[PDB]
Parts: structure tokens; sequence; C-alpha cells
């Protein structure tokens, strides 16, 4: 078989028009199989990529070397690329994996990889001299071993995928073959989008059907799902908006419930040719669609070309047959669809009617995109430092620029709304979509704002004016004031800024001033910055972060005194009704700034939906305002924005008395070694979200839990809840509450056959009503309790335990701690041993033990190097 070697072709440009034909349709797949009629060799110009579709067609079949050697030159000279499509299989191993399928020639070693990938190209690219290659990322192609899904192998086809890429496509050794990806996958779900994007020249998305164009529905919030748009937001974030097209298909001869599309015009019996007709259908909605940011679309691909101007079947009509027959596809509707994007005119060029500089018009279409729609959609950044550039006549073209930087034009003179991107000012979309929407929503979406253009303006000498009034400008940020030296005339009235002190602007504003004043020429007319509504922010941080106040019967306002305020975007702090009137009658050259209208309910924020949460030294929580000093306590204030209800906004700390130190949670964390209750719900007893995430209970009356600390230490204190008041009389009603002292009965190997024995101490012993209980304890330092608890209810009571706190002081080794203390106050009892004087040595040495273990200020190293000394008069 001669393969003829590659013609020349002119350069792919948009808007392009795909097309996967069949193979088994080619009347040479099957000579006996006569019944089909079309030739892959006669598409027309108006296609640009003809993607190669094969299966169900023999390997010894005449259809590839009429490819190789018909189809390929013919389509070559009208401008046509022949592309090979292979599934994502192929690029993995396993399941149906083609050349993958000799392991033991291409295994999965970096050499075999790198070996496979160059064995593919040469296979199905290079064997037939195709145009590119076209990877198939979906459910229906995903690496399979023994039928089920293989993490293995789609971890390889990544590292394949990259390896292909160093041969074809954009940044391929061959840059003559394209590497493209087709999707059904958001880029979220897709695997390979990631490393693959910057190897491939375009990407296809498989968007079929109304849930194709409409998303799909999610019944629970009444809102619709994985969106055109938001698909291609998805993928914009990886590739560029020239390199996204979509895709329709034809009906398919034959076709199951589950792929029937819709796509094109229903069949009718009154109009044998309305299949050949594109208006108001999917295909020619997909032509027409635009994305609203970003830039234009590559184009809109069909699958089953070959079917081109058939009817699809009604939906719930009575059956038609003879839609199923297979007829020589004259392509009307493939053409159709290619003049439709082209007269489109979101794809004219951008010419001198746009930008009459020419030095201008360069630049925004080597940055912007050539096309006219671009303009209206380009959302990234434009920078202008051709000094050539004499006439910005144009940029309020540009709709949805994110960044304007002027650079050094000397030759510009004036700036105002007709020089400069319409989103200078707060603007909304104006950009209306053609697809369909969900009926089942309510009405149709309202315009979303499009955020304010940055604008940078440095080096521009011969600048002479400067109006940017009324377009809320949020800051002055980015002007290059000490460049601005032929400045005569200024505006910047109606706008944001905190023209105050010794901001950013301000500095800005005054080193304007300047050059109108080096420039004489000065009134009331050249210099207007009135009329100023700068917005007001949350502070970031906030002052007061410790507070020590007395004991005395009296409430104080946590929020009033430490959670107040209101901060501008360049620094400025007004905390009070009279604060932002000293900063609103502030005047610069004689004139005030700030607006009359403007008061003080307008601009400072409010804190009606804040949260507070207030817990004490015994880890008490509460989440009242108000604070009472009638009790020496130190506690932790938070605060919680309404957008937040995790992450504080700010911490403080509140000492009333003497300070006393914060304990913790020793039993967070802590693992059940035994008892009466669920495992599994016994852990959420110690697991810390606060009673419960809408979780459940331990047993069915009467529940007991073994439970070892993760860390042992001190413990001073102890809590258990109740249900978030979400029930009332079935309370725990009586707690028992025990400490292990039993040393070990060994069996190190088997704790919990003998825990469930040994001696254990009662160390509480509740019973009530409350929804709440809390108690000290007397310093134990345990590892291992057991908690019981009881609701005096039937034998099917269902007993609740949401959450259990063991509180105390984090100190390591502290049950050896206690067993010496023990060990010193019980032996001193004996007075009898030998003289009491020699001995009140550590009868001293015991209450400087004690004391520490006792005191507010709990000191680790004061009852760490203190133990050591009792522990030495015992040792005797
Ligand atoms: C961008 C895009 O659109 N992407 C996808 C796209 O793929 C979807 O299009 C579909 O694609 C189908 C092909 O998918 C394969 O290739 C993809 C890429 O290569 C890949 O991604 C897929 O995963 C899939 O891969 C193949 O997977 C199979 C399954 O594992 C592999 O098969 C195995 O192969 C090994 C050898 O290696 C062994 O042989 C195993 O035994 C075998 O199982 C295969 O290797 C994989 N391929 C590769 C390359 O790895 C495509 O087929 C779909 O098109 C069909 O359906 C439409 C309608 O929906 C129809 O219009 C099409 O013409 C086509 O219909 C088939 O036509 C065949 C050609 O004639 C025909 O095959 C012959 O049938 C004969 C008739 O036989 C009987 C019988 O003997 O029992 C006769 C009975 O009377 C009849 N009973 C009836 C009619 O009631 C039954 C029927 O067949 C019955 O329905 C049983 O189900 O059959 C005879 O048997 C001949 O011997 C036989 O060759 C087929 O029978 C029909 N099939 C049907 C259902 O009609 C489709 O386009 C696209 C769609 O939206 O979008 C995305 O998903
Ligand atoms: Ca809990």
């Amino acid at each position: 078989m001669k393969v003829p070697e590659k013609i020349p072709m002119k350069p792919l440009k948009g808007p392009l028009y795909g097309g996967y034909f069949r193979t088994w349709h080619d009347k040479t797949s099957d000579p006996a199989e006569k019944d089909k009629v079309n030739s892959m060799g006669e598409l027309p110009k108006e296609v640009d990529l003809a993607f190669v579709f094969h299966d169900w067609t023999k390997d010894y079949s005449l259809f590839w070397q009429e490819l190789a050697t018909k189809h390929v030159p013919t389509l070559n000279k009208q401008g046509t690329r022949v592309i090979r499509t292979i599934p994502w299989r192929f690029l993995a191993g396993g399941d149906h994996s083609g050349i993958a399928e000799d392991a033991q020639k291409y295994p999965n070693t970096p050499e075999g990889n790198k070996a496979l990938a160059k064995a593919i190209v040469d296979e199905y690219v290079y064997k037939y001299n195709l145009d590119g290659l076209d990877v198939m990322i979906e459910r229906d192609s995903i690496p399979k071993v023994n039928k089920e899904e293989s993490k293995e192998g789609i971890e390889r086809s990544i590292q394949v995928f990259e390896e292909i890429g160093k041969l074809i496509g954009p940044k391929g050794a061959d840059k003559s073959r394209l590497f493209i990806m087709d999707s059904t996958y958001m880029a979220d779900k897709n695997p390979l989008i990631e490393r693959g994007a910057p190897y491939i020249d375009l990407l296809l998305v498989q968007v079929y059907g109304t849930q194709g164009e409409k998303g799909g529905f999610d019944n629970a919030n009444h809102k619709a799902v994985d969106t055109m748009e938001e698909r291609w937001e998805s993928y914009s974030k990886y590739i560029r908006p020239e390199q996204y097209m979509v895709g329709f298909s034809f009906y398919e001869e034959k076709a199951n419930s589950g792929n029937l599309w819709y796509d094109v015009n229903v069949e009718d019996d009154t109009n044998p040719n309305i299949g050949s007709e594109i208006k108001g259908t999917r295909a020619e909605r997909y032509a027409k669609w635009q994305p609203k940011t970003g830039g234009v679309k590559g184009g809109i691909f069909s699958y089953g070309i070959d079917r081109d101007g058939v009817a699809h079947p009604k939906k719930n009509g009575p059956k038609t047959p003879d839609l199923d027959k297979i007829v020589k596809s004259d392509y009307k509707v493939s053409k159709a669809l290619k003049k439709v994007m082209e007269n489109d005119k979101s794809y004219e060029l951008i010419d001198q009617k746009d930008f009459p500089d020419k030095a201008l018009r360069e630049a925004v279409i080597a940055q912007v995109g050539s096309r006219r729609g671009n303009l209206e959609r380009f959302n990234g950044t434009l920078r202008l430092d051709n000094p050539d550039i004499k006439s910005l006549e144009g940029l309020n073209k540009l709709k949805k620029l994110a960044k304007l930087e002027l650079i050094g034009l000397s030759q510009i003179t004036k700036l105002d709304s007709s020089v400069l991107p319409e989103n200078i000012k707060p603007t909304k979309d104006t950009l209306v979509s053609v697809l369909e929407t969900y009926k089942n929503d309510d009405r149709k979406e309202e315009a979303k704002a499009i955020p304010q253009v940055a604008l940078t303006i440095s080096g521009l000498t011969g600048l002479k004016e400067l109006n940017l009034a009324g377009f809320d400008r949020d800051s002055l940020a980015g002007i290059d004031a000490a460049s601005l030296t032929s400045l005569e005339k200024v505006d910047l009235s109606s706008n944001k800024l905190d023209l105050a002190a010794g901001t950013e602007n301000r500095q800005i504003l005054d080193t304007m001033l300047a050059t109108v004043t080096k420039h004489g020429g000065v009134s009331e007319k050249t210099f207007v910055f009135d009329h100023q509504k700068p917005t007001g922010l949350y502070p970031d941080t906030y002052g007061t972060k410790s507070l020590q106040l007395p004991v005395a019967n009296d409430t104080i306002d946590l929020q009033a005194k430490l959670l107040f305020g209101t901060v501008t975007n360049q620094g400025t702090l007004i905390n009070s009704e009279a604060d932002y009137k000293a900063y609103q009658e502030q005047e610069i050259a004689g004139h005030r700034f700030v607006d009359s209208s403007y008061d003080y309910k307008a601009f400072a924020v409010t804190y009606k939906d804040y949260k507070i949460k207030v817990t004490d030294s015994t880890l008490g929580v509460t989440d009242h305002k108000d604070l009472s000093t009638s009790k020496e306590e130190t506690y932790k204030v938070e605060f919680f924005s309404p957008i937040n209800s995790t992450k504080p906004v700010h911490e403080a700390k509140i000492v009333v008395g003497e300070e006393k130190t914060m304990m913790v949670n020793l039993a967070e964390g802590a693992t059940i070694i035994g008892g009466d209750a669920d495992p599994t719900n016994a852990k959420k007893v110690f697991d810390g979200l606060l009673n419960n995430d809408t979780t459940t209970l331990s047993t069915s009356n009467k529940a007991s839990i073994i439970f070892e600390l993760k860390e042992p230490g001190l413990v001073k204190h102890w809590r258990f809840f109740n249900d978030s008041k979400i029930s009332k009389a079935d309370y725990i009603k009586e707690a028992k509450l025990e400490a292990f002292v039993g040393h070990l009965e060994d069996s190190s190997k088997v704790k919990d056959s003998l825990e469930k024995s040994t001696e254990w101490v009662t160390v509480s012993d509740y019973s009530g009503e409350a929804q709440e209980f809390s108690q000290p304890l007397n310093n134990i330092g345990a590892k291992y309790w057991r908690i019981t608890i009881d609701n005096k209810k039937s034998q099917y009571g269902y007993v609740s335990l949401p959450e259990l706190q063991i509180i105390g002081h984090r100190l390591p080794e502290a049950a050896t701690v206690m067993t010496t203390m023990a060990a010193a106050e019980e032996l001193s009892q004996q007075k009898d041993k030998f003289s009491q004087e020699q001995l009140k040595e550590l009868e001293v040495k015991v209450a400087a033990l004690k004391a520490a273990l006792d005191n507010k200020m709990f000191n680790a190293d004061t009852i760490n190097a203190s133990f050591a000394d009792v522990k030495a008069y015992i040792d005797k």
C-alpha cells in the first residue's frame, strides 16, 4: 500500500465545523453490506475536521486502503483535515485497548509509556498519513480490566497522554498533526484535562440533547446543573475560548431510548425535506451560541455526519421506519451550519472602523483576538505600551475587560468615557443567550453585573485632561501621578475615593494639584473631586484583644466593647456617628469631597446578624451578649460573621478578677475501649461537633461506655449534655462517672476483658433532670474511664448521649504525679515513723505540690519540678 505524501494546506481559521464519520457507512467498509452507500471522501469543504470513527468495520477491509490513498488526498485538497479517533482505553491498556494490548512490548514503565506513545502515533496517525489524533474521554471508553473500571489504568493514560503530546500537537515534535480531546465530563470530572491541556490543539465537548443544552436538573433545589456556560467555565481554566467546540448528533438509524437526541428537525410527513432545514434546531443554536466571557468559541461538530439531512423520529408519536433507511447524504445541514457561523457577526474581523489608529488595532488584535466578538467578551488584561498610539478611539467597544494598562502613551492628551472601556463604570451583561432554559424553573435570569476594569496610567507625559467623573472608581490605585506632567484639567467627582489623611488616593490627588499649580491654571472648574461616596468595609482586625476587669455585680456589653467599627479601602477607621461627622466635613484645598447625601446609616456596616461565643476556663459555653462580672472567672470571647459560622473574625480574652488558666477537653478524640453502647455512636460522644450534627444514640434503655483519653493529664472538671432541647422528659436522669486505678490486671494484650472487671472508683454520681450538667473533680490522673447513663424509662427507652467532656489541664504523666502525691500525703500521716520535725521538710514540700496542683494559674513547670521534690523523700 503506497501512501502518498501530505499535500500543502491552508492554516486552520475559525469558526470550525467538524464531523465524525462512521466507518461502517463508507461504501468500501463491507462490500457485501450493500445498503451502505455514503462515502467519507464526499464531505464538502465546509467540513474542516473529518473524524474517522472506526468500529464494526473489518480490519483487513478495503476502507483503510481507500482512506489512505483516495479520501485523505481528496479531503486535504479542499482543506479538510482527516483525524483518527481513538478511545481513552487505547492510552491505558487493559480491556479493548488496541495497540496497548501487547503489554509485553509496551509495559507500564516510564520507558514503556514513552514507546507506547510513539507506537500509537505511528499506528493511528502516520500509518495512513492522517492529520491528527483525537482521544475520546468518556465513561463509554474508560479503561477497564476484567470489565471493572481500572483506577490504575486511568493514571497510566495521563502519562501516555503527555508522551503523545510531546510527539504531535501544539507542543509536539511534529506540529503538522493535530491532537484533540473530545469529552463528556465537566473539567473537574475529567482526569486528563489538567495535564493534557497544554498538549492539545482543540477540545470538543459532547453536549448532545436537551440535557447537553439546558444541563441537568437539580430536583432538590429546582435549579439547573452542568449547564453550557457552567461547562465552559470549567474548561476555561485550562484552554482558550478559540479551542472550545460544542457538538450535536444526527439521527442514528434504529437508535434505542437513551440514544435519542432530537438535535435536528423532527420528521414531518407533510415535508419530506424538513430534516435538511436547520432553523430553530439545537444544532443551529449551538452554532449561534457563544460564551458570555472570554471570547468566541472554536466552532461546532457533528457526530454521525453520514446521516446529515435525515429527520429525527417523533418522541411519542407512531413509529416511522422510513427514517431508519440508509440514504446518500448531501450534507446540507453541515454546510448550512458552516455558513451560519461564518456569517455570524461575532466572527467579523477587527478593522480600522473599530480602532482607526493602526498602532492601537495591532495591539488589540494580538491581545484580545482578531474578531469583534472578542471585544464584547474578552475577560483579561490589555496592555498598551506602544508609544506610537495617537488615538484611543474605540476602547469603549471593550465591554468585559478586566485590566487596562496605559504605559508611556505620550501622544494621548485626554481621557474620558469615550476613550475608555465601557466597564470603567458599573455595567451589566447585555449579551443574550440563544439556548433554551428550564421551563420548570422560575422566570428567566436577570443581568449579571460586570466587574469594573482596573485602570493603570503611567508615563502619559502628554496627557492634559483626565475626566473620570461618575464612574464609581473604588480607588485611585495604579495612577502614576508623578509622571502625568502636562495635566491641566482633572475631574474625579462622584466616585468612592477616601481622599483623606495620607491615603494612597489623597497622595495621588495631591501630586495632581501640583501639576495644575506648576501649571498656574486652577479654578473651581478645573479640579473637581466632590460628591465622594467611599464604600464602608468590615475591619480586617479589631483593636481590643484583652480586658482585665474587677469583680463586681454589674453586666457589660461584650459586643459593644469589643466588636465595632467600619473601615474604608484606604485605612480610615470610623467607630461612631460622630467619627463619620468629623470625617464627612473634611476639606481638600478648602472644599469638601464627601457627599452630603451619603450619611452614616448608608456608610457604616452593621452587626445585627453577628454571633458571639463565650467560653470560660471550665469550657462552659454561652452565647449571650451581656456578661455578669459577679464571679471571678477568665473567659474566651469569639465573634462570627453571618457568612461564616465556623471561623471567627475576632478573638479576645476577658479576665474577671484573677486570671485562671483555660482548661481543655481531655476526652476529645477518646478511644472507645468497651461498654454497652454502639461503638459507631460512642465515638460521636467524644468527636467534638457541639452536640451532634443530627446524628444518633447509644443503646435501647441504659448504656455504659469505657474509654481511654488520648493524652492523659490532670482532671479537674467534667461535663455532659443532653440533646439540643430536641427532646424533653427523655433526658439522662442518673449518671455514674468512674476512674480506673486498679493498676492493670496485666494482659496489656487484652485490655478490655479485664478493664470490664477490675476495681474502679466512683468520681461522680449524678441524678437530675437538667439539659447540661457540669461538676468539679478532685484531681484525678486516670487514663481509663467509664460512663454509665440511664433515663428512667421503659426497657425500650433509647437513651442518648450527644457529647461528654472530661476537662482539665494537659499534664504529661499526671498519673504518676497524683500517685506520688498520694504516697507522700498518706506517709507523712503516720507521724510514728520518725521525728515529726525532720519530716516537716516533707510536710511543707507536699503542700507546695498540692498548691501547685490547685492553683488557678496552672504551671506545668512548677508542678513537674516540684513533683521530683516529694519523689526524693518517699524514696527516702
Ligand atoms: C463522540 C461520540 O459520539 N461518542 C460516543 C459514541 O461512541 C456513541 O456512538 C455509538 O458508538 C458505538 C460504538 O462504540 C464502540 O466504539 C467506541 C469508539 O471506538 C467506544 O468508545 C465504545 O465503547 C464502543 O467500543 C466497542 O465496545 C464493544 C463492546 O465491548 C467492543 O465489542 C467487542 O469486540 C471484541 C473484538 O475486539 C469482540 O468481538 C466482542 O465480542 C465484542 O463485544 C468493541 O471492540 C469496541 N470497539 C473498539 C473500537 O474498541 C456504535 O456502535 C453505535 O452505533 C450503533 O448504534 C446506532 C443506533 O444507536 C446504529 O445506527 C449504528 O449503525 C450502530 O448499530 C450497530 O451496527 C453494527 C453494524 O452493522 C451492528 O453490528 C452487526 O450486527 C449484525 C446484526 O446482528 C444481530 C444478532 O446477530 O444478534 C441481528 C438481530 O436481528 C439484532 N436484533 C434486533 C435488531 O432486534 C441484533 C442486534 O444487534 C441487537 O440490538 C443486539 O444488541 O444483532 C451482526 O451481529 C454482525 O455480526 C454485527 O457485526 C450492530 O449490531 C449495531 N448495533 C445496534 C445497537 O444497532 C453508536 O453510534 C454516540 C452515541 O450517542 O455518543 C457517544 O456515546
Ligand atoms: Ca458530639
